[PDB]
């Protein structure tokens, strides 16, 4: 039983060696850009523009927590005032970080819990770790949360519902935001009842303090670890943030490519044997999932790994089935064992990834938010299955570049899981939505050798008979007509590939 199977993956293409010549970084109607481009330094850190802060306070921009808008009821009186009175008094017990970050969020005192915190600090950490962060990590990242109207200086646009927009920002921008979050400072996201912000994931790491799961420790020392790293030395680099929205969806019935080429394997991550890759984020449609709180499969442990990928919950609304959101340049700060119940952080990473002309990490990861199916059966409905490969096209689709500058994806069991989905026909919808957008397909299959076996053979066969991306869309179809579409029981009578099998050996 080998341990990958099909196209060698020396031969799928990966950045930076197959991508296009970058155009040079510029500000423009659908990009914002946050920093100096013309003063742009490898190895230096990026200049904010503009110089001084602009504030806007609007229905499109984000709500910033230096805002002199951003008041309270005592007369209207300045939070940002308060903030800095809270946040600028030494801790040495865990009880004043909960009193300090609760001053400003006195509509939250009863309602929000910080047991977690609270037993983090005494009853997780040794006294020398507990020292180290209330003594160093917890005031360097206080100072670096007050500098925020110094550090991002420009007003950043929501990606909104069907805006197609970039925002292209500094590591060191997101590590004030993303320290503005964890004390909680962040205006308008905290109401159970609110209105503007609904349709947005929560931001505020409040629900990381709460409860008491044996998960909780290991949330906070991965992005504990982000903190001490980013507060010690500023990150130098970019990060882009990019909501996609087609239009035009293929007419899947009629369409005429080939497949492309596949790499599939039970062993490696994506994060690791995907270097260079598109690299697919099994999202929640309000992107990053339970990062903020309880969930710690696919998606929350790349985001804690990664924790500039959290910064998109300050700005991206709930995705729509025709979006993504592309983000090009963030940079893993931790390693980890484990999945779930059994995730533990391990230790620091040093990312090795060489960064592009825009100073960006060459990492690119898509949040594609699959279906959750309530009964197995559903997601063989033609409207799911069009939906999950409209869904998987947009991710992979780059309107404007050409196949060979194109990357590989770097993907496995999507939606699999609490989801419902099933695997081989979401691994069948993939190798058909990648076919589509003109890119090959490494498929990691954590572990599972039948499944890497059955996607493998499935694939050579419709390869080796010259199906095309319509007649293979016509196979999944007859599937639902003769085995689910009158089956009124949980499970069909024969599976997916069996059928394809019989139906193409026998026409």
């Amino acid at each position: 039983d080998k341990k990958w199977l099909g196209t060698p993956i020396e031969e799928m293409r990966r950045m930076p060696r197959c991508g296009i010549r970058l155009p040079l970084l510029r500000p423009s109607a659908n990009h914002t850009v946050t920093i100096r481009v013309d003063l742009l330094r490898a190895g230096e850190v990026p200049k904010p523009f503009p110089t001084h802060y602009k504030d806007l306070w609007d229905n499109k921009h984000v709500k910033m927590p230096c805002s002199e808008q951003n008041l309270y009821p005592v007369t209207a009186g300045s939070r940002w005032e308060l903030i800095q009175t809270a946040l600028l008094n030494k801790f040495t017990r865990p009880q004043n970080l909960k009193d300090a970050i609760l001053k400003y969020n006195v509509a939250y005192s009863k309602k929000w819990d910080f047991t977690a915190l609270i037993d983090f600090w005494d009853k997780v950490l040794e006294e020398a770790e507990a020292q180290h962060l209330y003594q160093s990590i917890l005031p360097d990242m206080v100072k670096i949360a007050l500098c925020l109207p110094n550090i991002c200086t420009q007003p950043i646009p929501l990606l909104a519902a069907a805006m197609n927009h970039s925002i292209t920002m500094s590591q060191e921008q997101i590590a004030s935001l993303l320290a503005n979050a964890f004390f909680c400072t962040f205006p308008r996201r905290n109401a159970k009842m609110k209105s503007e912000y609904s349709s947005y994931p929560d931001i505020n790491f409040n629900r990381l303090f709460e409860g008491r799961s044996s998960r909780k420790p290991e949330k906070l020392k991965t992005l504990f670890c982000y903190f001490r790293r980013v507060t010690a030395a500023a990150p130098t680099g970019l990060v882009t943030f990019t909501r996609q929205s087609l239009e035009d969806f293929p007419e899947w019935e009629r369409c005429e490519k080939p497949l492309t080429r596949l790499h599939v394997t039970y062993e490696g991550t994506i994060e690791e044997n995907g270097q260079g890759m598109l690299q697919v984020d099994f999202a929640n449609r309000f992107v990053g999932g339970g990062v903020t709180s309880a969930g710690l499969v696919q998606e929350e442990i790349r985001f804690l790994i990664n924790p500039e990928l959290i910064i998109s919950r300050l700005f991206t609304e709930v995705l729509d089935h025709n979006e993504c959101l592309i983000i090009t340049g963030t940079e893993q700060y931790s390693e980890y064992t484990g999945y779930a119940e059994t995730y533990r952080w391990s230790r620091s990473h040093e990312d090795g990834s060489e960064r592009d002309d825009w100073q960006r990490r060459c990492t690119e990861i898509v949040a594609i938010d699959a279906l959750h199916f309530r009964r197995y059966l559903d997601q063989f409905v033609p409207e799911k299955m069009r939906r999950e490969l409209n869904k998987a096209y947009c991710g992979f689709l780059r309107p404007g570049v050409s196949s060979e500058n194109l990357s590989a994806v770097a993907t496995g069991n999507w939606g699999c899981g609490a989801f419902g989905g099933d695997a081989r026909l979401k691994a069948l919808i993939q190798i058909l939505a990648a076919a589509a957008a003109e890119r090959d397909v490494v498929y990691f299959t954590f572990g599972d050798s039948e499944l890497m076996r059955d996607i493998y053979s499935m694939h050579i066969f419709l390869t080796e008979r010259k199906l095309t991306v319509g007649d293979v869309y016509k196979l999944l179809l007859r599937y639902y007509n003769e085995e689910c579409r009158n089956c009124s029981t949980p499970g069909p009578d024969i599976k997916l590939y069996p059928f394809i099998y019989h139906a193409v050996e026998s026409c």
